[PDB]
């Protein structure tokens, strides 16, 4: 069974999730939409792997739908929108952290350092919960983002680590509690740059990990869920690698075509000079 401390820990994480995860995206509005040297550009074409169409269902019953263009200087038409969605998600993640007592008690410098290290990872973890793996679409209330079908199909889509990560994590069919513990483990990473209380964060991380392992042991006896704890930890390590690569991806794009919002600039360390 879970201890009283472990049950309290999960409850506080679920409470935070409940309060700060707008699962229907109802307060996401007033966002931008697409209109109605050489080596750096070629690497920036990295964007092709993440191609998505966009659907917006109106409250009145109307449906707007956007198919993006082929590559060739207009592969940036969707960046402002994605910047606005990412920003909206980041705010939710920041609120999540701030309502957790284990995070509130850390020094303000470590709070910021932990948020800059983990914001992308937490975003992806929340996005996985609205991912429909059958249709390859993220369902964000009135908005939907659907992967565009390419020559290799389902196989070729899994070559992009981000996309493969979303498919693999969804296949584990995790509970809400397991997702929120993944968020905690990722948030409380003692080895992010600029962390001062490395011992406290490490100990906290271990308690979340132990709580997740015990939750799984107590609630998932089936042969399918053997090694689930270790599969989850391997996915978080993978996600951290995806984070570092996609961070460099976004910074390269930002160098050629500015798109990052002020909040994104904060989290990515862009000063404005
Ligand atoms: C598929 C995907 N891809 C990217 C992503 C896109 C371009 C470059 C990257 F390096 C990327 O990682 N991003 C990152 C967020 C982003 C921030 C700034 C600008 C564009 C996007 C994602 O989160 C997702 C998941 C998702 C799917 C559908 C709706 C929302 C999210």
């Amino acid at each position: 069974g879970l201890t009283e401390e472990q049950r309290m820990m999960i409850r506080e994480l679920m409470d935070a999730q409940m309060k700060t995860f707008d699962t229907t995206f109802s307060h996401f509005k007033n966002f931008r939409l697409p209109g109605v040297a050489a080596k750096w550009s070629q690497v920036r074409k990295d964007l092709c792997s993440l191609k998505v169409s966009l659907q917006l269902r109106g409250e009145d019953g109307s449906v707007w739908n956007y198919k993006p263009p082929a590559d060739s200087k207009e592969i940036f038409s969707l960046l402002p929108h994605m910047a606005d969605m990412s920003t909206y998600m980041f705010k939710g993640i920041i609120s999540f952290a701030k309502v957790i007592s284990y995070f509130r008690d850390l020094p303000i410098e470590d709070q910021i350092s932990l948020l800059k290290g983990a914001a992308f990872e937490l975003c992806q973890l929340r996005f996985n919960t609205v991912f429909n793996a059958e249709t390859g679409t993220w369902e964000c209330g009135r908005l939907s983002y659907c992967l565009e079908d390419t020559a290799g199909g389902f196989q070729q889509l899994l070559l992009e680590p981000m996309l493969k990560f979303h498919y693999m994590l969804k296949k584990l069919q995790l509970h809400e509690e397991e997702y929120v513990l993944m968020q905690a483990i990722s948030l409380f990473s003692p080895d992010r740059p600029g962390v001062l209380q490395h011992r406290v964060v490490d100990q906290l991380q271990e308690q979340f990990a132990i709580t997740l392992k015990s939750y799984i042991e107590c609630n998932r006896p089936q042969p399918a869920h053997r090694f689930l704890f270790l599969k989850i930890m391997a996915m978080l390590t993978e996600l951290r690698s995806i984070n570092a690569q996609h961070t460099q991806r976004l910074l390269r794009i930002q160098d050629i075509h500015p798109f990052a919002t002020p909040l994104m600039q904060e989290l990515f360390g862009i000063t404005g000079s």
